[PDB]
């Protein structure tokens, strides 16, 4: 009961992503609405909000504001005290 969780079409809701197991690959769509600290941002979709970690290298020349719909792909990082998405890719849509 193991395998690769990663890219090879489904967009998951923020609220349900919070329920997934640690180390699960997800794609979400929504808006980045606030920067909370170094590399930590708040991502919101119609179902809820979740914190996302976006390293400086993920932007790739793209400027994103809260009005931009963006698609993010990365891993659910869940610990005893937190759930966040470690973002591998962000693109505007």
């Amino acid at each position: 009961q193991g395998g690769f969780s990663g890219p090879s079409g489904s967009v998951t809701t923020v609220e349900s992503a919070k329920s997934l197991r640690d180390d699960t690959w997800v794609t979400l769509r929504g808006n980045i609405v606030e920067r909370i600290s170094d590399d930590l941002y708040v991502f919101k979709d119609a179902s809820g909000t979740i914190n996302v970690d976006i390293d400086h290298k993920r932007w790739n020349g793209v400027t994103v504001t809260p009005k931009d719909t963006v698609e993010i792909q990365g891993e659910v990082d869940k610990d005893w005290n937190s759930v966040e998405i470690d973002v591998k890719q962000i693109r505007k849509v």
